[PDB]
């Protein structure tokens, strides 16, 4: 098994993967569109799921995408087998990443794998907000069905903010995660990472969506409310000090000769998910208000009008 398999799904996943290229060898790409392919997509690392016969995307139709892709998931998972750790990357407001991604997480978690999702919330229209809300609900559904808390590292496409800034934050996270999982750190074993992610095995906590916060100093980790499970890396072992009360804690000692960071923390909590739910709820309340206030014009047809079988009408 590879140490870390990264699954880049849908357009956002493809774009992030193109930016991330060279930072990790064991990556793969799954989409419903050939258009999203770029210079780093090969026949060996990419699966394009064709619809009855073309691959032109799903255009934010989450239900259609799910109908298409669901039956292909076992084959895809067989083709790109799980790593010791697994990272799945996709947008929430689209159609393909937000179905392929969570479907892969569900399949992988049912096999007992360790999985983290890196995801993007959006709400630039009624349909994409509907998609992001469905995706948030999906995380909860996948947590329930796979019986393993679904871990999401969440990024919002804040209306008005250049997506390039969100992409950069995501790359920083993917880089940090790859280091965390690289199996080179003293005192940090594979089962240590496994039980950090699968903390539900040892604690009376709800099996539900949890949020992963990648923190680059002590103070950022400290700010995370009600932490459930924390993995910490130090280049100086003498700095290994528990930050706050936490259910599971695991630490690794990174080579200070190789690494120019003091410490990194990967903090899982549950509470922060509520902030996402609340944010989408508020956007939904605005959207429904706007919808309900849209003016509906009278038909241009009179009751005295006649139409031909093609729809031609003569005045
Ligand atoms: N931050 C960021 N957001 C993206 C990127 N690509 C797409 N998105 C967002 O994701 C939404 C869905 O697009 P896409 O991921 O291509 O949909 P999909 O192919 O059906 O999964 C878009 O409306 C954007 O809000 C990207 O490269 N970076």
């Amino acid at each position: 098994k590879v140490k870390t398999r990264i699954y880049f799904c849908g357009g956002a996943g493809f774009r992030i993967g193109e930016l991330f290229h060279g930072y990790h060898e064991d990556v793969c790409y799954i989409d419903t569109s050939v258009q999203n392919k770029h210079k780093h997509n090969t026949d060996d690392n990419t699966i394009i799921i064709e619809a009855d016969k073309r691959a032109i995307g799903m255009g934010k139709d989450r239900k259609a995408a799910a109908e298409l892709i669901s039956a292909h998931i076992p084959a895809i998972a067989h083709h790109f087998p799980a790593g010791d750790t697994n990272i799945v990357v996709y947008s929430m407001g689209g159609a393909s990443g937000s179905t392929i991604g969570p479907s892969l997480v569900s399949h992988l978690q049912q096999q007992g794998e360790v999985v983290v999702s890196v995801v993007i919330g959006s709400y630039d229209s009624d349909i994409s907000l509907r998609n992001s809300s469905g995706s948030l609900k999906t995380f909860e559904g996948v947590s329930s069905v796979s019986k393993v808390p679904m871990i999401i590292n969440y990024h919002e496409n804040v209306e008005g903010i250049p997506q390039s800034m969100v992409n950069q934050n995501i790359l920083e996270v993917l880089n940090a995660l790859v280091i965390l999982f690289n199996q080179e750190h003293q005192s940090l074993d594979l089962m240590d990472i496994t039980n950090w992610a699968h903390f539900h095995k040892h604690h009376d906590v709800p099996v539900q969506t949890v949020q992963l916060h990648v923190c680059f100093d002590r103070q950022e980790a400290q700010a995370i409310l009600d932490p459930i499970s924390i993995a910490s890396l130090y280049t100086d072992p003498d700095r290994d000090v528990s930050i706050s009360t936490v259910l599971t804690r695991t630490t690794g000692y990174a080579d200070p000769e190789k690494y120019d960071f003091d410490q990194m923390h990967f903090v899982i909590n549950g509470l922060s998910i509520e902030d996402i739910r609340k944010r989408l709820e508020e956007r939904r309340e605005m959207m429904n208000r706007a919808k309900a206030n849209m003016r509906k014009r009278q038909s241009t047809l009179d009751v005295d009008d006649q139409a031909t079988s093609s729809g031609l009408v003569f005045d």
